[PDB]
Formats: structure tokens, C-alpha cells, sequence
């Protein structure tokens, strides 16, 4: 589909078995979701923007569907405000900025 | 034009007569760039981001050109990790996502 941007790009996302809204963020590397308690290993990371930065864990090889579409990669959790689908996951499902 | 999303997508910004480097920000709703001199008068204000809240230069209806088009909107400024276009102008350039 084709998303205007007057309002923020939240879209319907699921990972480890759960729905979520998430932003649709051209602006973030790297994919970042609100805190959840999701299975297996992971490291830690910090990652900065206005205001400074927050702890994180990075969770790997995480699969993630966006508005039915699949993908699969890195997924950081923290105390984020908002659940962020970053240029990581993005690239996966064929998205593009135009203008 | 048509951007992908396997790099980060900055543009060439014209600001006060000036060239500068942007961030396309989908997950930004107001335009941030860091400390930089701007004609005209200004309001203090505050924004919220991943680490929380930073004080800003406020200035309103500041001609701004990105990627070759032209905006009029609102720029804050102050200590932004990196200089940011966020929906306030992503709109008015006719900027979507598209997936
Ligand atoms: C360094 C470039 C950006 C600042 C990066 N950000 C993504 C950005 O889209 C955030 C994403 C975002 C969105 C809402 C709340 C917190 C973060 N938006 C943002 O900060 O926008 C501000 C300016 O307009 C206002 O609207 C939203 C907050 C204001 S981020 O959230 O801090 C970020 C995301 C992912 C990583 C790991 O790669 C590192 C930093």
C-alpha cells in the first residue's frame, strides 16, 4: 500500500506471538520494540537519539510480520515510548520512500 | 525520486541560504536540526525522543528546500544527534512510504 505521512505510520506488526502498532521509521538503522519478555539469548546495546540513550537487548534472527508481510532479523527491546520498525526490517518487506 | 531503504536516506538541505545533510525521518513529526545560527526571531521550547527531552529553538515558517523541493514550516533547533526531516515537511515535498 501507499501511506501519507499526516499522521504517524503506525501499522499492525506480530512478533513472538503477539499484535503490536508499531512506526514504520525510515529515520531508525535498527528495529526497536517496547518491552516484552521474549525467549532466547541475547546482548546488550545502547542506542541513542534525542534525549540520550537507552538500554536495550538485542535479540537476533527475530521474525516479524508487517501488515502480512514477512520478515526476519534484529530486534532491540527496551523502555522505548514507541514501538519502531527500523530501515532493518523495512528493506525486507519492500519499503520505499517517494516523492 | 524513489529511495530504498539499505542506507540511511539523507538528502542535501537548503536552509537559510545554506547546504546541509538531512536524515528522511519518517518517525519524527517535527523537523530538528542541530545548533546552527537562523534569522529571525525564535521560542523556546521542548521535545521528546528515544532518551527524553531536550530544549529547542522554535522558528516558524522558515523556508526550506529538500532533495530540490520547497517546504515552509517549522524547524527546531538544538542538540539532535543528527539532523532530522520529520512529517511536518516529509508532507508538504509529497513524501510516502510505499511497500
Ligand atoms: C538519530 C536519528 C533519529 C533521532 C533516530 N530515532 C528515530 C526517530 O524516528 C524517532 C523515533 C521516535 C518517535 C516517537 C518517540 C521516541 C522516538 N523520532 C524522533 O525522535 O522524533 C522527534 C522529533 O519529532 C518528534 O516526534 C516523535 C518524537 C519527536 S530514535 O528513536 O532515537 C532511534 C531508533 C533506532 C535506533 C537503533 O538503530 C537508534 C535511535
Amino acid at each position: 500500500p501507499q501511506i501519507t505521512l499526516w499522521k504517524r505510520p503506525l501499522v499492525t506488526i506480530k512478533i513472538g506471538g503477539q499484535l503490536k502498532e508499531a512506526l514504520l521509521d525510515t529515520g531508525a538503522d535498527d528495529t526497536v520494540l517496547e518491552e516484552m519478555n521474549l525467549p532466547g539469548r541475547w546482548k546488550p546495546k545502547m542506542i541513542g537519539g534525542i534525549g540520550g540513550f537507552i538500554k536495550v537487548r538485542q535479540y537476533d534472527q527475530i521474525l516479524i510480520e508487517i501488515c502480512g508481510h514477512k520478515a526476519i532479523g534484529t530486534v532491540l527491546v527496551g523502555p522505548t515510548p514507541v514501538n519502531i520498525i527500523g530501515r532493518n526490517l523495512l528493506t525486507q518487506i519492500g519499503c520505499t520512500l517517494n516523492f
